[PDB]
């Protein structure tokens, strides 16, 4: 009868919010703090959340949580380490290519969800530059037995990465590469028919990054995840969120905008496992953490600044707090996975609101004399 | 003749500013500081504004303020406090049930307009949740003889809180229920069709909130006020702003924006019925405040800081300046009664103005060396 | 309680369409054919529906249809059997001023709700124009005791006729002017100021008129009507609607747009009161009737055809034909009368909708081999 | 005092409708049937409106109306006739070098405002096309003493007719050009660069024109004007509006829009001083009419048909009901000439109103069994 | 075959984000650090970045950085040291004409692109006021062999340095004149009419510029520059963007909107090449910087601050450092020269994206303790 008859069983779900569509085709830029996702209805617990993402077109990881190949990131510690949590580890650049090669194999000859492949070994990914001279590189990381490599350049949409990726789909078939960075979907364009199995998006968002300072390029950063995802789910390939992620909210709004896995540099530096030694200042302890542009990294023009950031413990006790902090953001989204998630917002059933200046100065913390924020 | 012919008696009234529809009805999230209240018409004093609010379909009280069920913001004797004033009080569930049931019947067994139900007792009210250990400390707080319960969860559109109100409904029939929290009219759908009697407006506004920061999760208080209330007004039920009010001008405006009552835990709290002891730092007397989801307060996630806030005095002395505010304020709208505020509001007679950041510069105070601000 | 405290009593109303003030700003002309009237509630029938209007800031009429100063439409005949219906009869200037003179004393000299003032006698209007010559056909027109006048011009807003208003003002102070024809709120604004009493709306919409096409001027006739009503109820003038009514629909949006009464030279033709002999072509029973501004009325230019009408029999069938259309449609729209009716526009509660040409389409007779329409 | 010290001076004008740019920049093609020009203040009278206008920047006429190139359209006797009333005739190329010529020197050989050179003798046009064989017919001319050429094209922004331009004004530097046709800014800049000293604004708009549907090609005629217009007046160079003219009311509003002088082919076609004979069809006698691309005029594609238009008497009768009927609507602007009409529509205050297509149909003639309609 | 034919080899290239005009025809003024460019395609290094840019229509330099005419930024040891790295300088007029005369000879009596005339003199511009006490001074400094001369006013269009403008262009016909200030349409109307052969824009907008808060007048840099490129390129005549000046981000930005060179004073003050003497504050190296309207420059109204900026080192390190930046910016741009960057541009292929201010926020450093920030 007429109570299933009018709408098909579905029922009313009164309209209010905007979607991703009718978001971020307002022209204006936005990025992680000038949005927030609405929530919806709630028929299951936080801990039966299904976190499994992709990071390339065949590497399947359990948590969507990857670390960024800078020199005070990661190292063989911290690919070791994001790897038995569920992610996956990018070995920077900043060395000569037999440490960067020793460093994948000891990772490689190394806990219920540890990302493993078929011969049970850890996964492991590296990164390399697009010069000529990385070539061999890329062949004593190949040797290593890397399972993923990542194209490690500021601006992705250039002939020398394009001829790179073709190079590298040819001599290693088996091999998953991960194109960036890219922001505009004209970029995309241009490396996916080159046949790359996943991208990197963001430029100009980073904490380290004076990318838009200098040389005037990129663009915000949620819109660049949004605008990269919708036209990269038309060929089947994941992209990587990195920059601007500060903590665990704009970690579960870029795995709503449509990223599939997110890249943390900053948020990951002064672990235990990153790479570097403790010291103090003004009675703090931090550990040092610069950027890869940055003149003490490398007439040379800096990309990057060289700072430092407060202690952040082990992270094996981090790790776990992320994935329960993007459990109950998908507890409040109302989906039990993100893949989930990702079906809402392109389906217009997830919804979300823009957010003004003094709106985003209540969502943090106000009206008291000080606070004592302990996170976990 | 035709002065009375044409318009049928009712004068031109230049029209001039935005109705709420015409306001929140842009996409854009607004908050209490973003907007403010036109002016009108003046045939009235201030003390002959009737401050008349509806808590729930059935509990009517003589003032718009309800008070937060939080542990260091109510207990029995901030329930008696604000009930003698005449709101009523809402005793947290952060202890044994033995203990919130002898807070509920300490109130009970306890001025002209004192907020007392038919047997000449002060108003309670008592803070749930939603799990099935909890159905034993409803039982517990309603041989107590509460007369209005909250179900305090910060997503208020779950099975669980569904279940719990329709065990309610009909294990305890006279028992008036409070569902929250809810920011959208979705949720208000589900629990207004599961039979709740009122409704609790705001997630991720609070002063020791940080879920918009941790879980990426809310909308923006006034917006979440206004799409709440007027969709709960098509089926007779009040809601209840909670979060974001800082002053008495944010009170004024969630009770213009359809807020029946409003819910205050850090303007309330340091004040002398509030629970805890002061201590003093940097030369500041000053009483300790935090939040419910604060580890503090409890791997788990922290949704909550632990602060302190200033003292604010007795609330016999507190209260009545917000009643004269509101009613000031009542007086500058051109309203007699809150009732009228929102029918002038629904009606698009009442209109607003969109605030930009430079004139909520302007709206503080600004130009001056040093100043000496006392409220009351 | 909640059933009352919440919206003040008033119901929800769900809001649907436009009001005339969306309606008529969105820049586009919009005539009588493209919108129509939303209903609203009845709890009253039709035949107790108010039709009382102003004619000018003195003289109050009993329906809202007056007749226009055209030679082939008034006369002492007209103006008597206008009179005599509530109405008020306009004689029209294209003859010598002894003979209108005539005329107005054959009116003068001459039911249950007949328009008739202080002396008992039948309410008259006569035409004058604005040339010097005309100030003595207006004492010949005030000896007969004329008691409103129309100052006939396809142009109202010149030197010529305001200092015609300021000469009738003073010479003749008891004497109610109408001045015209207006059509935007400038020109209300120059004829208000000289002193007017009453304004008649509509250039270039005359089923007569070639104004638009000849000498490229007016506007469309409902966006007229609105805008110089909506800027004449700010100082308490009415207007009065000319041109473009074919039916009593015209005639209905015209008083619900703001026009206090309802000028009619085409739909009040070919009556047996109207001046001139039937004759007969192809068949059909036809009075001849042409616009003022034609060669035939008069280098000459013409904004004015000759043409014909078909018979519509006597006026006592036709006028209350017209109140009773008036007070059906007035039902429908629910309201009691034209001045809750235009309270009604000017509050935003009654509402309009805009109408596509297809919708026009449906609107009359479709779908039919051939119809007898019989109106009554 | 404050009566001139608020607003110096300048009255309030209340502002009611749009402006030209407001109304032309929408984006929508608008032709002449689809707006009008909304009335304003008269202290004149008719006769007193000065209708001085530019054919070229040299060139000045004292009405604003110059005739159409065509074949059955003007020859000698019409460049006579329309000289002696003020206008200018140009003479086609639908014939011999020679013959034309000699047409030139019949209408040179040759009434208070004749328009008139520097020796007493007629203004006479003549058209030439820009293929190289019209250089001697150029020189043919140019010995005949033309005051001015148009360049006759459908398309005038092309390099043959660039070349023929800056052929003209290095070898005869005392004669005019008129380039021509253009509907765009970007023709209109090709044109002007090169040297042209007035604008022939119409493509697709002519009455025997078939251009739009068998090119495609073309633009609206009042949106062609407005734009050529608006960029022509950036260099102080006439236009001239060609298409699209049935009445009077359309030159009034090509004047009204931009148009420094406006063209006709049809409106002045079968009178008695344009070429052909009378002939009978259906007992209407009419004279033949054909377009200078048709094939009865010329794989040739066909851009005209070949018709007939009814008689309209001679042209000494005609031409100053055109004057009247431009007076006229000049004084329903409210602007005592040409200069101050297009002064007040580029300033904003002369004001526009956009009319729908049921507001067209009570533009004209309605609710007639039949009429006579008589101009003149 | 059908990889040609269908879109003419021209690749897809995905639409995403807005043009120059989409976003500067708003309404919302925008300065520099309100919005971003878009990246593109690199098929080049960096190096070979081509960056010739006009500073008048004949004076034509190799690098885009120009140097402004204040006290405290250049004399003749910056105008030959912004000459011989490519640039040019303007040396100020708060001295004796005697003194500017001798700073000119001296910079004209003194590397690979040194921007060197036909004499292989250095190049060198010298700043005049308007008055006419200033004609000795211009005579005074053509003597000496200034090549363009700049005429200093915050306000440029007035009728004494449009006088000035036309006494120089024919006194001195092979110098050349830059006007301004200039930030609208209408003034660069005023001054290229009068036969200026370069523009100075911007208003407001300079660091040491109290004139929007005195005088309440200018725009926003980056509207600014767009707004007077965009008129001033249907001339031929370049644009200079002095003011707003902060970093190597804001120069690529103004010369991808439309500005040819780049004038800056604070980025250059400072240096070692500088006038004036160093002294220490709080223990921080640095040098007077004041503008030209402060009174310590100079009842008379401050339009300018008098302040002090840190040390910059020398200029032959930090001219090539923005030259590296301006090439890499052009690079991720996508263009080989400036002139295609403008091009692309002003054909809708360079895009641009408005950025927030939390997007602002994350768009420098962030995230971290404590930096060091090392340009070069
Ligand atoms: O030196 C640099 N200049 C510009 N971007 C950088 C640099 N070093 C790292 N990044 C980017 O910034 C990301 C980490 O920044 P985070 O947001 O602070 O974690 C990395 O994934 C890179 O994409
Ligand atoms: O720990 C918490 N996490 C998130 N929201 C809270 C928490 N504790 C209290 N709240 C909410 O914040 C309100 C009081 O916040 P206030 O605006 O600072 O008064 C209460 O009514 C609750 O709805
Ligand atoms: O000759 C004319 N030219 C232009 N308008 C006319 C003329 N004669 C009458 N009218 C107007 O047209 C109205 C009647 O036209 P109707 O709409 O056909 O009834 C009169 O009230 C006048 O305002
Ligand atoms: O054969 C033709 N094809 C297309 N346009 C024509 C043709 N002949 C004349 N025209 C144009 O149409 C105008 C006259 O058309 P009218 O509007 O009917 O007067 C002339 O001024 C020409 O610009
Ligand atoms: O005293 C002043 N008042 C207003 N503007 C000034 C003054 N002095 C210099 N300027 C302008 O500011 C520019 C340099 O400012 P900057 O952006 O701080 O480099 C110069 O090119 C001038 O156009």
């Amino acid at each position: 009868m007429a109570d299933y008859l009018i709408s098909g069983g579905t029922s009313y779900v009164p309209d209010d919010g905007l979607t991703a569509q009718q978001l971020f085709n307002c022209g204006d830029g936005l990025t992680y703090n000038d949005f927030l996702i609405l929530p919806g209805y709630i028929d299951f617990t936080a801990d039966q959340v299904d976190l499994t993402s992709a990071l390339t077109k065949k590497i399947t990881l359990k948590t969507p949580l990857v670390s960024s190949p800078m020199d005070t990131v990661t190292e063989a510690g911290m690919a070791i380490a994001m790897a038995l949590t569920g992610g996956i580890g990018f070995i920077h650049h900043n060395c000569t290519p037999e440490f960067q090669a020793n460093e994948v194999r000891k990772v490689k000859k190394y806990y219920p969800l540890a990302s493993k492949d078929a011969k049970k070994q850890l996964l492991c990914g590296a990164a390399i530059g697009t010069h000529e001279d990385d070539k061999y590189r890329l062949d004593l990381l190949a040797q290593a037995g890397v399972d993923v490599v990542v194209l490690d350049s500021s601006q992705g949409n250039s002939i020398f990465q394009i001829n790179m990726i073709k190079y590298i789909k040819d001599k290693y078939p088996n091999l998953q590469v991960i194109g960036g960075n890219v922001v505009t979907a004209a970029q995309a364009k241009n490396l996916i028919d080159a046949g790359v199995d996943a991208l990197r998006v963001g430029m100009g968002s980073g904490s380290i990054c004076i990318t838009q300072e200098v040389l005037a390029c990129g663009r915000p950063q949620a819109t660049a995840v949004y605008k990269v995802s919708e036209y990269a789910r038309r060929f089947g390939v994941p992209v990587i969120a990195d920059g601007g992620i500060q903590n665990v909210g704009h970690i579960a709004k870029a795995l709503a905008l449509g990223a599939s896995t997110v890249m943390m540099g900053s948020l990951l530096a002064a672990t235990t496992e990153a790479p570097g030694e403790y010291f103090f200042s003004d009675g703090i302890r931090l550990k040092k953490y610069r950027g890869m542009g940055s003149l003490d990294a490398m007439i040379k023009v800096a990309q990057g600044v060289s700072g430092a950031v407060q202690d952040k413990g082990s992270i094996h006790k981090f790790v776990p707090y992320l994935i329960a902090g993007i459990q109950h953001s998908c507890q409040d989204i109302g989906a039990k996975s993100l893949t989930q998630v990702r079906a809402m917002m392109y389906s217009g059933e997830l919804k979300f609101e823009k957010r003004t200046s003094s709106a985003q100065v209540e969502g943090g913390v106000h009206s008291l004399h000080s606070y004592e924020k302990r996170l976990f």
